[PDB]
């Protein structure tokens, strides 16, 4: 499993190949600059993303060359006994047998149950075991060729001094796969599977994850392969002995991956709601005019172009590279491009914003978003309010870039008391004006009448869209998939047939005027309340799912209309 | 492996040298010379602690010691020691181990004794603790000074926290001495960083040694060489990425990985120091393009703090006697000296005010970087109500409760204006009831930058200064300033190809394969910037400043200049209204 089996961190090898193998084959390209390089590591991040993965990977990829690296495992706060000077003894011997093998990797796991924060408010236990553990990490004599390795969730309750350069050194993060890490992931654990899987759905199964990881990736798959078994064998879930059965004759096909999907949650959202979902396709044709004109404006207030792995950066080549100026230009053109950046999407009360923020914030792969609303402002009620706003700002600001996100501002400032409306406003002016942090909030009051706030907030003109109701020659295609299915049924629709039992094998042991009347019938309708023509001539439909004339139906829905105005 | 040599004799040490001389007036000149200290029949004495923050030096100075003396002259013993060894299952053998190791010591008698992170050892002795770590520190309490004469050996203890040893083993006769290493500040880097190159062959240039020493800002001894061993490891990718990619040895000439200048840059963005792993330091200096906006107010700020509080730079005491001794006996030439620079300063106060975004913000955490040598803590409202566990009180109690330790210092506030809006109003006597219970000389200041300008503002501020000195009301920015704002802009419009770096596209790079081993429209444009921005503060002026920087991106490689000015126009045109 040398490093082949992991998917989508593809930058971290690279930098974990020059701490165990590139030392090793190379002694003497490190005599000249007279250098230690470094031994250690730490990963962290939220739960299920591969972490432990590429420990296992790592120690995978030694063994195999003959080169005898041997190492050691830990189990989180396992050297600790009832006994007083017990809980020290195993620590001395642990790196003392480690130097005398001189090639040797130590692997902790969930440090944070080992090494807490060190005060006079705990048992002494807990400072003698974190004092004792960061003297032999470098006393006054050398500890050899020993690589430290360590991991945990929450990269906070360690000790600082544990996290000095000639320790840890060095931290990675694990950010919880974007868009197309999705795509290798899914395809590493659907490797053989004899009619093997095409390009054109493992493309499609990555669109409909947002935020699964490489968790729960694995348990998609191995879902849809416990599916097919169901579909071709009912006859297992009925016996206790051994039956006849033959393999090779199961296929994996489209209905087993989709039948999946539905009834699955992920990991993260079992306790979270996660604002973001894409546009529904029958509400394609009425809004996607209005927004591109977003998307557009977007890249002009914050470009986020994509990162490169460093070994494909290096791999060109480039002129003039002496002077201290021209290296102050490169990312000089990409510091003071972007000045504090904001947006709304204001105008009338439902004519749009509420089924198209969450369609922007779905698109942005590449970043780390919060939701400083209702229901998680106010969720607990242990803390004041003035201290949970301040807990979320300690978070965006780190894993730049971030999206600082508010559904229905109009509401908002009508519930949080008034010295909370400071301390809100007091945070987004301490931090500086060129940092790539965005502020997207969606009003409900049209313009020229909205709060006095929201103006000394955004001043501009740049940074405020409207949004008119629409485009008469357009509402002609929002009903075109109507009048496809008002035109005759001969089941076209799925239904009408009651289909087929199937039978068992017995296994031994062993039309032209109300296109009219729907154009000068509605013609300063909102959005809102166009969703309820098309809501409600749809169970007309369902009604009528097995008849066959079609002069009659016709009358019907345009009697269905007629009291609608009214 | 490689290892490290150990032929380190205090060399290898930059930026300490007040600490060198009384280090070597322990161990070296009470033997060479000891016909000296019975003419004044004195003990001299022996023990130091070490504390500061993580990473200044503790250890490579401890081990330099070691290696100054042994390989200086027959003969030195000592006796390494790591947090907590001496303690284990039995009911007495923790206290037997001790009293067999400073017996032992007595008996080679020149001899010193390393302990390291002792507060693994010496807690505090209270009764909420279990006594078998009361009982061996109070064993080695009367180990060290008892009843008879322990011999000449020499204690040194590492802390990286100095308050919960026990008080009774401060006492001078004990550990008599107490330093502290305090995070290498501005010039101690120009030397610690020159150390650790003692170089390549293409030699590192002067000129850049100091330009890294302004870019660090609180990095200190530990993680700058691992800023220098960073660059010199990029150094090896660039000249040969067929390094990886691989399994066995290739081919190597290692004399072509000489060290150029822009693995150095590069290596300036991975790095994130030491001490702001977990906090924030609220200090960035001013920025390139804002200079000539603003540098003629930050002079003038800087010549009045200089009569408030002066925190002139002192010399090592060795440097100091070298400067001839003139007619001197009594103490009425030098109790001026004492009364001087004591009595010149008298709670220095000072605050910054005006409208928004004239200013503010920006040479705020300024002034705080261009001085060092000072404590400096955030009295925010990030800071107060960041801990949810205790009251708000406590949190202005503790703080209080530090920054009246070692040194000058500052007590840092911004935006005073949305302060005492927040907090409570029994918060807001407290702090106040601090302020006057310090005296009048301690040299500890009140930097305090604020919103909404003069004769408009809630009047506790009103009395907290009080005085003409201690304020400072900021203006619009003038004409002539201006059009120097706005220059490299105007410069940048005309040379375009070959200036601007998304000109011609960087061609790929070939690889050998390694076997193996055994004016025209300018003037209307420029007279058209003036007489359109006649009252804009500086914050909406960096707007334009931003606004006119994505036209250019746009048009980062097209020719044909005399066409780019046509759209600039109808940008500024917009602005007014
Ligand atoms: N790209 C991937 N391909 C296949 N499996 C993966 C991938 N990424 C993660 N996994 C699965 O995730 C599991 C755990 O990995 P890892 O420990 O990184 O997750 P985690 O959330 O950190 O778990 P914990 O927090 O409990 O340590 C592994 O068993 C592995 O099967
Ligand atoms: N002047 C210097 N030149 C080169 N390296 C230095 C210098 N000062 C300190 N260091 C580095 O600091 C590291 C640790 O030294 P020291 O123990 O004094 O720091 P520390 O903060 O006390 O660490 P700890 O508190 O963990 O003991 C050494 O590895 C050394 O490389």
């Amino acid at each position: 499993l040398s490093f082949e089996s992991v998917g989508g961190l593809d930058n971290y090898i690279n930098q974990l190949k020059e701490m165990v193998m590139l030392p090793l084959l190379y002694p003497e390209i490190f005599q000249r600059f007279n250098m230690q390089p470094p031994r250690g590591v730490l990963f962290h991040g939220p739960p299920g993303t591969g972490k432990t993965l590429m420990a296992r990977a790592l120690a995978a990829a030694c063994s195999s060359e003959n080169k005898k690296v041997s190492f050691y495992m830990r189990k989180g706060a396992d050297c600790l006994s009832k006994w007083v000077g017990e809980a020290e003894r195993q620590l001395r011997l642990l790196f003392e047998e480690a130097k005398s093998t001189q090639p040797s990797i130590i692997f902790f796991d969930q440090i944070d149950g080992l090494a807490p924060v060190r005060s006079s408010k705990q048992e002494q236990i807990h400072a003698s075991i974190v004092s004792t553990l960061l003297a032999l990490m470098d006393g006054m004599e050398s500890r050899g060729q020993v690589i430290i390795i360590g991991a945990t969730n929450r990269p906070d309750a360690v000790d600082p001094a544990l996290r000095r350069p000639g320790r840890f050194d060095r931290e990675f993060y694990f950010p919880l796969p974007d868009r197309d890490a999705r795509k290798k992931i899914i395809e590493i654990h659907t490797r053989n599977w004899d009619p093997p899987v095409p390009e054109w759905l493992c493309s499609m199964l990555a669109e409909k994850s947002k935020g699964y990881g490489g968790a729960d990736l694995r348990a998609l798959c191995t879902e849809a392969a416990l599916n097919s078994i169901k579909r071709t064998y009912p006859q297992l879930y009925r016996s206790t002995k051994r039956l006849q059965i033959d393999p090779k004759t199961i296929k994996v096909k489209v209905k087993d991956f989709v039948m999946s999907m539905k009834r699955m949650i992920p990991s993260s959202e079992r306790s979270s709601i996660s604002p973001s979902k894409p546009l529904s396709p029958e509400l394609k044709p009425l809004l996607n005019e209005a927004f591109q004109d977003i998307e557009k404006t977007l890249q002009k207030l914050m470009p986020v172009a994509s990162k490169l792995n460093p070994l494909e950066e290096v791999m060109y080549d480039d002129p003039k590279e002496n002077d201290f100026e021209y290296q102050q230009r490169l990312e000089t053109f990409e510091t003071l491009r972007i000045y504090k950046p904001r947006f709304l999407i204001c105008g009338r009360k439902g004519l749009g914003q509420t089924a198209l923020g969450p369609a922007i914030l779905q698109q942005y792969e590449g970043v780390h978003v919060q939701s400083f609303d209702m229901s998680t402002l106010l969720q607990d009620s242990t803390q004041s309010i003035e201290t949970s706003i301040i807990h979320l700002f300690l978070e965006v600001r780190r894993h730049t870039p971030s999206i600082i996100y508010i559904p229905d501002i109009d509401n908002w400032l009508n519930v949080l008391p008034l010295t909370a409306i400071t301390t809100f406003s007091s945070m987004l002016e301490r931090l500086d004006f060129s940092d790539q942090i965005l502020f997207l909030a969606l009003s409900s009051s049209p313009l020229s009448e909205l709060h006095p706030q929201l103006r000394e907030w955004f001043s501009s003109k740049q940074s405020v869209y409207s949004l008119q109701y629409p485009t008469r020659d357009s509402i002609i295609a929002f009903f075109q998939p109507i009048l496809e299915l008002i035109k005759a049924s001969p089941t076209e629709l799925p239904g009408g047939i009651p289909r087929k039992r199937r039978v068992l094998p017995e296994l031994p042991l062993a039309l032209t005027p109300l296109k009219q009347l729907l154009i000068d019938s509605t013609t300063g309708f909102t959005v809102d309340q166009l969703l309820h023509l098309h809501s409600f001539l749809y169970q007309i439909i369902w009604n009528t799912k097995s008849e066959w004339n079609r002069n009659s139906v016709v009358d019907e829905c345009e009697r269905a209309v007629k009291e609608f105005m009214i």
